[PDB]
């Protein structure tokens, strides 16, 4: 039982036309006048097919790579991982790499880090933030915290100082500056692409190159951070990384968090701040109020629930990343369909958030709603490849609200909270919808 087919109008470009203006409608529309939601949009010539039913999440998410693999679909990303490194390396070898970092990721990782995360806050706003009251771009400046702040936790003195946050920030950019966001029928496009790369590549190559200076320099001295702890990993059989992989886990790390992060952090400043959720920002201030003015791990990790359903809640309604692909290196079975091997196989956040089932008026943004399907939320991922960094995520996030909040009252400069742009990679608030202002406590 192959899944409905969304008929193809215009013999090659109209879906990823279609999706690009407005993903969500669109996919809908095939939800709609196929009946049943689990449809195959047509992008390049590519049977992709969108499982856009949460009771039937549990499909895309559990089977093995070997039979739904994203390394075939996220090779675009091998420039900048680097060749071997992660897609790019057979499954033993990925699973045991990003076992690794999420290893560097985890809550225990986290002991120094609040007052870290805490301070960079305190002091970028303090340097951006001068007067009593100003206007400042939200967007970009939860985009400068979430990176700074990062530098601070994962890497080390020697090594900050050596490259600095902003200069990361645009080594990282010069990657994206490569990549194209073909996945849908990405693959196959790869035939003599124009070096996107040149850009990039370079770029990993300072990065690396850096990496082993401070290793050299380190070493000459006589330690904790990320690239530290990458280091003293060993594969199963025995072999430790190689700088190449090491570097590039490193970049996975600031990679992934870069606008995920940023954007999460900023709608949730934005929904928080805006006039109609006056009663959840009073919730969150009896919540925080109680802190010490010194932040540390455990009101962070520990004593804000509310803040993390916050959170939460803005990813679930407007989700950073819109979808999630699979190649089919296999038949399998979707409820009553099946879909073909070769068929490009995908699962949306931003769709299944938005079935009224699972979560009924989306787009009312509420913290305290529940889903009315399980892993209907999968703003996170599931099963297999669950995000790895969502931990280390939440932590920046709660942290900026409580230390924002806590000196500082925000004013949104638009009638209504921002429009998603979906014209990005990532989907984010609008960049202009998001001035605001300030006025110090
Ligand atoms: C707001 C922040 C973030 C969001 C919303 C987010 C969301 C997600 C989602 C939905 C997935 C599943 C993608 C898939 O199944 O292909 C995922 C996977 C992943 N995320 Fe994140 N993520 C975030 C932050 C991070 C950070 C900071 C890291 C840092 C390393 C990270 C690393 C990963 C990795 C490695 C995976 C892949 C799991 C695998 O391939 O097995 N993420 N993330
Ligand atoms: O920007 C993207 N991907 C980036 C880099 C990245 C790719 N594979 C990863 C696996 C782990 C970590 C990072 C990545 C990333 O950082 N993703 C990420 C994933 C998990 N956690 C954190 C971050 C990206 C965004 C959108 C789309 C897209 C959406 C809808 C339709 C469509 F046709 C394309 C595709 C994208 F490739």
């Amino acid at each position: 039982k192959l899944p409905p087919v969304y008929p193809v109008t215009v013999p090659f470009l109209g879906h990823i036309v279609q999706f690009g203006k407005n993903p969500l409608e669109f996919m809908q529309r095939c939800k709609r006048d196929l009946k049943s939601g689990v449809f195959t949009i047509s992008i390049g010539g590519q049977r992709v097919t969108i499982v856009g039913d949460p009771h039937e999440h549990s499909r895309f998410f559990s089977p093995r790579n070997e039979i739904l693999s994203p390394r075939e679909v996220y090779t675009i990303m091998t420039p900048v991982f680097g060749e071997g490194v992660a897609y790019a390396a057979p499954y033993p070898r990925m699973r045991e790499q990003l076992n690794f970092l999420a290893e560097e990721l985890t809550i225990a990782k986290f002991q120094n880090f609040v007052p870290a995360i805490q301070h960079e806050v305190r002091k970028f706003m303090a340097e951006n933030w001068k007067e009593d009251e100003g206007v400042i771009n939200l967007l970009e400046d939860c985009g400068a915290m979430i990176i700074n702040t990062a530098c601070q936790c994962l890497f080390g003195e020697d090594l900050r100082k050596r490259l600095n946050a902003r200069h990361f920030a645009q080594l990282l950019s010069k990657m994206e500056s490569s990549l194209i966001p073909a996945a849908v029928f990405m693959p196959w496009l790869l035939r003599l692409p124009l070096p996107q790369s040149a850009r990039c590549r370079e770029a990993r190559a300072e990065l690396q190159k850096i990496l082993g200076e401070i290793i050299v320099a380190r070493e000459k001295e006589e330690t904790s951070d990320l690239l530290g702890g990458l280091l003293k990993a060993v594969y199963r059989d025995g072999t430790r990384m190689s700088l190449h992989e090491v570097c590039g886990m490193i970049v996975a790390a600031m990679f992934a968090g870069q606008h995920t992060s940023t954007i999460t952090t900023s709608w949730s400043m934005l929904h928080l701040m805006h006039p109609k959720n006056k009663k959840w920002l009073d919730k969150l201030h009896k919540e925080i109020d109680e802190f010490p003015a010194q932040l540390n791990y455990d009101n962070v990790m520990d004593e804000m629930p509310f803040a993390e359903r916050c959170v939460r809640e803005s990813i679930r309604r407007d989700p950073p990343l819109l979808m999630v692909m699979r190649m089919v290196k296999a038949e399998v079975k979707v409820g009553s369909y099946v879909v073909p091997k070769g068929d490009i196989i995908a699962c949306s956040p931003l769709l299944s958030h938005h079935d009224e089932e699972a979560f009924p008026n989306p787009r009312l943004w509420d913290p305290e709603r529940d889903e009315k399907v399980d892993g209907a939320f999968i703003g996170f991922g599931a099963g297999v490849h669950k995000c790895i960094g969502q931990k280390f995520a939440l932590l920046q996030v709660k942290t900026i609200l409580a230390t924002a909040f806590r000196e500082y009252d925000f004013q949104l400069l638009r009638d209504e909270v921002p429009d998603p742009d979906y014209h990005t990679m990532v989907v984010g608030p609008t960049l202009n919808q998001c001035l605001v202002k300030y006025t110090r406590k």
